[PDB]
């Protein structure tokens, strides 16, 4: 729940609104944003908040696992029967096969399941939420995202910033996540980021965000391991001698 940056904020507020909602919501961010948190965020803060929350990474999985893990099979109940009641998001949208994308937007159209053999078709009763950092508009214009399926599952859009345009976060974070990791191994006290340190962090573009962000502060503290001198050596890149 860290951050004070106007940008973060902005985005705390609007989910607040959302929330109570059943309308679908679309989040846009980079890797290691807090995509999946604010999901979570939005079904906690909605009426449905002792139902499911569940998730699928749409990347993950090949073309025919990704339809029967979605949408079930033979049974094998899929994510969005097991959503009923409550929350489903769905990570990496962008790359889910054009096949899934249709088949997603008739369930959301039509709100039941299709299913083979003789069953009747399962109704499903499901808030959808769904992340990406994908130029969707772009990819509806090389035909590689469905416009229809756009139109509609963008009700509306949070944009997470990413850290470098949260800068007065980095600090902030890198301090809290720093002060655990002496906790971790048992220093008395964190004993603070020299400038150069702070110059390091401040100017890095962090392409992982906040998970990248945790990681080379918690590393750093341990490699530096002492309360008896300030932090100066961040190690960005652990692969370098
Ligand atoms: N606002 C925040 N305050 C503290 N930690 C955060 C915040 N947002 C994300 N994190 C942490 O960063 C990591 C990535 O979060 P996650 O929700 O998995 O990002 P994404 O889903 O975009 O990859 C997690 O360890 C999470 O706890």
């Amino acid at each position: 729940l860290l951050g004070e940056a106007n940008s973060f904020l902005e985005v705390l507020e609007q989910v607040s609104h959302l929330a109570p909602l059943d309308k679908p919501v679309l989040i846009i961010g980079e890797r290691g944003t807090g995509k999946e948190l604010i999901a979570s965020r939005l079904h906690y803060l909605s009426s449905r908040w002792q139902g499911p929350f569940i998730s699928l990474n749409c990347a993950a999985l090949n073309e025919n696992l990704l339809d029967s893990e979605l949408f079930g099979h033979e049974r094998h109940p899929g994510r969005f029967e097991r959503a009923d009641g409550g929350t489903l998001f769905l990570d990496q949208l962008a790359t889910a096969p054009m096949m899934v994308q249709e088949k997603l937007l008739r369930v959301i159209e039509y709100g039941e399941l299709e299913r083979v053999g003789g069953s009747q078709p399962l109704q499903v009763n499901v808030r959808l939420v769904c992340a990406t950092n994908a130029d969707l508009p772009a990819m509806v214009n090389e035909g590689t995202f469905r416009a229809d399926l756009l139109d509609r599952l963008a009700f509306d859009v949070v944009q997470l910033p990413p850290l470098r345009e949260r800068e007065s976060d980095i600090m902030l974070m890198a301090e809290y996540f720093a002060i655990q990791m002496c906790r971790e191994i048992k220093l008395p006290l964190f004993p603070g980021f020299t400038e150069r340190a702070r110059e390091t962090l401040l100017n890095y573009r962090w392409p992982g965000n906040i998970r990248e962000l945790k990681n080379v502060v918690e590393r750093s503290v341990y490699r530096h391991g002492t309360s008896d001198y300030p932090l100066d050596d961040i190690i960005i890149d652990p692969f370098k001698r």
